[PDB]
Formats: structure tokens, sequence, C-alpha cells
């Protein structure tokens, strides 16, 4: 049960602009388009005092649109809150009470979670607090504990997220979250088990998500997690790390950076992102075979071959899958080093294999059929080659499309199959 989680950073949704930045370009990304075989969003917001108005569009958008969609998916969302959050509680006397700590709870989950239609929590503790803090934060920490984590009877998540291995505030509450996600920006599985290490006396490493991060525009640190060779970066280190020592998973954090660099045309610039790094860190950290990452990529090719047409290059994409050695590769063959340089901006290979169970082999010889015809196209008459040729590039577009569904592919095979069979001559 490997869990993959990502940041995203919400004033980077294109329901955001001018929030959190002075950046004027457009946001590229929805949450649509988070890639499949994340399990756990966190829906990270930061919003600058006196912007809550221009993030709102983005808040009304998840409760409903982005949330339902990704619950279909099954995927879960989580909200990421400050660690001093919880040492806002309420109370009267000099310590708060129990039942003052599961009203606080209670406000959180509504504040936070409720009203944005999301599942979970995520505490974020960058911070070395006291005694007196780690009361309070303890308190409100297992207030919670009844409502959402292991310790609910419920599938809503609660998680602690840190860069740092300060225990006294977990180590009274350690099992109350589900996972901890350890930020470890700029470094290799060498940190990871250093951490889990020190970690060991309040997490199993069943429950340790290590997480990376892509460059952020105008960030002034430098966490390298992405380069090539792709099996020296630090990307697939902390994956294939995760995936050897049965760890929690794996998280990345700004999703929409993926491919980013440091350099001032990425630093100071909103570009978008074919997600390759993402989709293949999914995949290292799952431990998919390089069979099976080739057999998806084949048949993504084959299924928008019939749209595309750039023969030369689908030629090169199908030949580098075949020779690919990693699952990066695999990727790269057809989603391109950035954005555009691809046969594909949207590859995904965890969609390609839920969409592997529908048999397309009866569109496919209908199609090879049109194609014959269109190739002999002085042969028959006009009026019919002409709906043979809409028809059939229509129900390729639609192929090579996102996403379709067995009912879908009937249709077409049905459209393209009386099509031809209504050829004259
Ligand atoms: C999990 C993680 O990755 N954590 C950090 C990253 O956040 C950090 O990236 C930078 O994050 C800031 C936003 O951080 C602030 O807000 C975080 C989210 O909480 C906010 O919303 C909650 C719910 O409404 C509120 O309860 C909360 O108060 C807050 O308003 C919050 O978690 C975070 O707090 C952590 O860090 C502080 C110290 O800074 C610590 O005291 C806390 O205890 C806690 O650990 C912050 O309060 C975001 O604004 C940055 O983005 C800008 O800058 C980048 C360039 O760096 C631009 O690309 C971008 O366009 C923005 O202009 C950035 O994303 C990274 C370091 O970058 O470190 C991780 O550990």
């Amino acid at each position: 049960e490997k869990h993959f989680m990502v940041y995203y950073r919400a004033w980077r949704d294109k329901t955001m602009q001018g929030v959190n930045t002075t950046l004027p370009d457009e946001n590229w990304l929805t949450m649509h388009d988070i890639p499949y075989g994340i399990d756990i969003v966190n829906v990270f917001s930061y919003v600058p005092k006196g912007q809550e108005a221009l993030a709102q569009p983005f808040y009304d958008t998840l409760k409903n649109e982005y949330a339902p969609a990704l619950h279909a998916r099954g995927v879960r969302l989580v909200r990421g809150i400050d660690y001093s959050e919880l040492l806002k509680v309420p109370y009267a006397g000099t310590t708060p009470t129990e039942a003052e700590f599961d009203a606080y709870a209670k406000e959180l989950l509504t504040k936070f979670v409720d009203d944005l239609g999301i599942d979970g929590l995520d505490i974020d503790m960058e911070t070395r607090p006291s005694e007196k803090d780690i009361v309070l934060s303890n308190g409100v920490i297992r207030a919670l504990s009844k409502y959402i984590g292991p310790k609910s009877g419920t599938d809503r998540p609660f998680l602690y997220d840190t860069n740092a291995e300060y225990l006294p505030p977990l180590q009274d509450v350690s099992d109350c979250f589900d996972f901890l996600a350890y930020q470890q920006y700029g470094s290799d599985d060498k940190r990871t088990q250093r951490a889990l290490n020190n970690l060991s006396p309040v997490l199993n490493g069943e429950r340790f998500v290590p997480g990376l991060t892509f460059p952020e525009e105008q960030d002034r640190n430098r966490w390298y997690d992405t380069k090539e060779p792709y099996m020296e970066s630090n990307m697939y280190k902390v994956a294939r790390y995760s995936y050897e020592n049965n760890l929690g998973g794996m998280f990345l954090y700004a999703l929409d950076r993926d491919g980013r660099t440091y350099n001032e045309d990425d630093l100071n610039q909103i570009k978008p992102s074919n997600l390759l790094w993402t989709k293949t860190a999914i995949a290292e950290s799952k431990g998919v075979s390089l069979a099976e990452m080739k057999a998806a990529a084949q048949h993504y090719l084959k299924r928008i071959s019939y749209a595309n047409t750039d023969l030369e290059a689908q030629n090169k994409a199908a030949e580098t899958v075949t020779q690919a050695t990693t699952l990066y590769d695999v990727n790269k063959a057809i989603l391109g080093g950035d954005y555009g340089q691809g046969l594909s901006n949207t590859y995904d290979a965890e969609l390609e294999k839920g969409l592997l169970a529908i048999d397309l082999t009866t569109l496919y010889r209908a199609l090879d059929q049109a194609v014959a015809a269109i190739e002999k196209a002085e042969s028959y008459t006009p009026e019919t080659i002409q709906a043979l040729q809409t028809t059939k590039e229509s129900v390729a577009t639609e192929l090579a499309g996102k996403t379709y569904t067995a009912a879908q592919v009937t249709t077409w095979q049905t459209e393209v199959q009386t099509a031809l069979d209504n050829l004259k001559e």
C-alpha cells in the first residue's frame, strides 16, 4: 500500500491571478491536470493579507469542481495548516480542558477542511516548540484524531510534515497521523535514512514519506532534485530507496514547476510542464517494471498514431520506448524533455494503465481500412470518402484524447465501420 502525495500550490491554479506573487504571468494548470497515481493531494495555499477575495474563486472551484473530480478518481485531499494554528486553541483557565480541545479540533476541521469539501489535514511543523506549546498541540492533535487519521476510523488523512526530526512535539501523538511527510529538498537517500533513523523511536519506516521539490520561481533557495543522467538525480535515488525499503511512499512539492530550473528564464517565468518528473517518480516509487512502463507507452503511441501526422516522430518515440532502460526514458520518449518538445504533453502512465482494459483491435482495423481507403481516395465517390474522412478524423482525435470508455470505443467502431460500408465504387 504505497502513497504518492503532492503539494499543490493553490495560487498557481488558473483560478488565481495576482495571489501570492508579483509576476503577471497567467497560470497554466488546474487540479484536473494532476497526474494519475497520486492518491493524496495537499491543497497548499498561502494568501498574503489583503488578497483573500482574489483566492476565493479557487476555493469555490475546489469545493465544487476539483475536489469532487479528484474524489471520483479515488484521490483524497488534505489542507496544509501551520503548526502554530494548533496553538491558538481557546481556553478559559490556565490550560485547555478536553472539551475545549475537541471544540477547537472541530473548529479547525470546519474552517480548513469541511468548508472546502476536502478530506483531511496536514500539520506543517518546521519549528522547535517549547513544552508549553506542545501541551496545546498534543491536546489539539489528539482531539483531531477522533475525526481524522488512523484513530478516527475514517478514510480522512491526518498528516504531519516537517523538515527536521524534533521529536518532543511528535513523540506523544505520533500514532494519530497516517504518516509523516519528510521534506528533504536538495538531498538524496542518505538524508532519507538519516532522518528515518532519527525518527525511529516515534515512527516506523512504512509511515515515512520522503519528498523532494521542483525549482520555485523567484526562490532564494537552491534545491536541485532533478538532473540528467536520471539515475543520478535525487528524485530517482529517493524514489528507488522508498520502494526498496518499503517506505510509506514519496511526495513532491510544487507540482506546477516540474521540469523547471533556477536559470534566469525559468526563475522569473510561469511555463507549462509535461510533468515528466512527477510521473516518472510515481512509477519509480511504486516499483513499476520496465515492461509495464513500455507496454503503457506503446499503447498510448498506438492510440494517437491515427491523429498524429508526424510519422517520423512516432517512429522515433516508439523506438526509444523499445530501447529505453529506465522509466524516465520511457516517459521522456513520449513527453520529451520539456513541455512541447515531445510527441505529447499529457501522456499519463497510470491513466493509460487504467485504459489498457478496453479493447481497440476492432476500432484499429476499422481505422486502418479507413486509412487505406483515404490512400486510394481517387478511386471512390467524393460524397462518401468525405463522410469517411470526417468520421475517421473525429474518431482519431477523440481516441488520442486524455481518456475514453468502452462505450465510446464501441460507438467509434460503429461509426467508422458504417462510413466504410457506405463507400461507393
Ligand atoms: C510543506 C512544505 O513544503 N513547507 C515549506 C513550503 O511552504 C516552503 O515553500 C514556500 O511556502 C510559502 C507558504 O508558506 C506559508 O504558508 C504555509 C501554508 O499555510 C498557510 O495557510 C494555512 C491555511 O490557511 C495557514 O494556517 C497558515 O498560517 C498559512 O497562512 C505554511 O505551512 C508555512 O509555514 C511553515 O513555515 C514557517 C516558516 O516560514 C513555519 O514558521 C511554520 O511553522 C511552517 O513550518 C508558511 O506560513 C509560499 O508562500 C512560498 O511561495 C512563494 O515563494 C516562492 C519562492 O520561494 C514562489 O515560487 C511562489 O510564487 C511564492 O511567491 C513557498 O512555496 C518551502 C520553501 O520554499 O519549504 C517547505 O518546507
